[PDB]
């Protein structure tokens, strides 16, 4: 927060009923399991909880009070409110109203994540400080997570980067209201297709006249957008076109896969090395740029921004091995749909490709995950009673092994130009494997 808040001075702002006595907050937390000293509680009703229950939990350890949509018969101050849900959100639009710094907001498919992360690093490196920067912590970004990312602003920040998510129409207009952005971008693009199109679009309408729209001009939904940008000033990216505002040239993978261009367009020409796979993240290091640019970042900073990111670690990491190997190590956590993303993945190397999995934390799932790689893979390497399953599935290329050291060793067997990805649920500490190979 900007500044501490006294409950009675919120009664106006939120059409609320103070009763008890006052008392002044300087954080917020909508969960008994994580509050302490100084900070206001709000229940919030949910499908398993409710939590107007927790009122004693709260108040045991230092909560000042609770904002609430009824009465409890309450061992803190109320702040009664009717709609609890609504009332975080005008506290996070109030919030965002105290701070002055240049904010940008971004939304799409899940590469509207990885923008905010080449965003929010491409200020913090320009800056020489990543404290002054906010950035939406993880996926915080629906009608509750973008209030509460709103609440953490503060006083050491200079610059904002908030991520916005949608599962119904509505729900972005609602929250890019509170969040009002001097930049707005769309990544790409409910009830169907057309519906995801307007709903990404309300992005747009929490601009002023004069806030910059960043925008795919190889999307199909580009015409809608620009037309209900109704005139504000737009930066435009593609890898296709000529007269985008931001363009990239002689994509090339380095020895690891990751990502090089040469970018090009309005903020000028430079080389640029990810630390990133896939051709579709070169188009979010565009949109990124374009964003960087609008809020005056010079040529020098996006390019050491987007250098200096780096996956997170068991997240895609792809590198090299000293005899040459490429490994990619997604050893951090694994489902049925990150895994078929991850075959994916490896599917866009042409040399001789080795997907490496230990067992998802049931037998068709697996069964599933084997049949989706036939096609797409070399070989399917896997470890555990389950994969034996996806093996199965697989085909003849496909081997189980007993134990992780004999996996260990028939990868140590695997020759430069390979291409291996390393995945499991955390439960099979397939990190071993990637530790033994790296």
């Amino acid at each position: 927060m900007l500044e501490p808040l006294r409950l009675s001075q919120l009664t106006v702002a939120l059409d609320a009923r103070l009763i008890g006595e006052d008392a002044v907050f300087s954080a917020v937390s909508t969960d008994s399991r994580a509050i302490g000293p100084g900070e206001l509680f709000i229940a919030l009703s949910g499908p398993r909880f409710d939590g107007h229950d927790y009122l004693a939990e709260v108040a045991a350890k230092g909560a000042v009070a609770a904002l609430v949509e009824r009465e409890v018969a309450a061992p803190l101050p109320q702040l009664l409110v009717r709609d609890t849900r609504a009332a975080l959100g005008r506290l996070g639009a109030l919030n965002r109203r105290k701070f002055t710094g240049p904010l940008a907001a971004m939304t799409g498919s899940s590469g509207k994540t990885t923008v905010k992360e080449m965003l929010a690093s491409i200020l913090r490196t320009q800056a020489g400080d990543a404290e002054s920067v906010l950035a939406t912590r993880g996926n915080l970004n629906n009608d509750l997570g973008v209030p509460l990312t709103l609440l953490q602003l503060a006083p050491q920040h200079r610059s904002a980067v908030i991520e916005l998510g949608a599962s119904r129409i509505g729900e972005i207009a609602y929250t890019v209201e509170l969040t009002r952005p001097h930049v707005a971008i769309i990544t790409n693009a409910f009830g169907g297709p057309e519906k995801i199109v307007e709903a990404k679009g309300e992005i747009l309408e929490g601009l002023a006249a004069d806030g910059t729209a960043v925008l795919n001009l190889d999307d199909k939904a580009f015409d809608t957008w620009k037309a209900r940008a109704s005139g504000r000033p737009l930066l435009t990216f593609s890898l296709d076109r000529p007269q985008a505002d931001f363009r990239a040239a002689d994509l090339q993978r380095d020895a690891r896969g990751c990502m090089g261009f040469r970018l090009q367009g309005v903020a000028g020409e430079a080389q640029v090395q990810l630390n990133l796979l896939g051709r579709h993240n070169v188009a979010n290091a565009l949109a990124a740029a374009a964003a960087a640019h609008a809020l005056g970042v010079p040529l020098d900073g996006i390019v050491a921004g987007l250098q200096a990111l780096q996956p997170v670690k068991g997240r895609a990491v792809a590198q090299l091995t000293a005899s040459g190997l490429r490994v990619i190590d997604d050893s951090y956590n694994a489902n049925p749909a990150s895994m078929l993303a991850a075959i994916d993945i490896l599917s866009g190397f042409s040399g001789r490709t080795v997907l490496v999995l230990g067992d998802m934390g049931a037998e068709q799932a697996h069964r599933e995950v084997g049949a989706y790689a036939a096609g797409k893979v070399s070989a399917l390497y896997a470890v555990g009673p389950l994969m034996a399953h996806a093996v199965q599935a697989f085909g003849a290329t496909g081997r189980h092994f007993a134990d992780q050291a004999s996996l260990i060793g028939a990868l140590a067997t695997e020759d430069p130009t390979t291409t291996i990805l390393i995945k499991g649920s955390r439960s099979a500490a397939m990190d071993k494997v990637v530790a033994a190979l790296c």
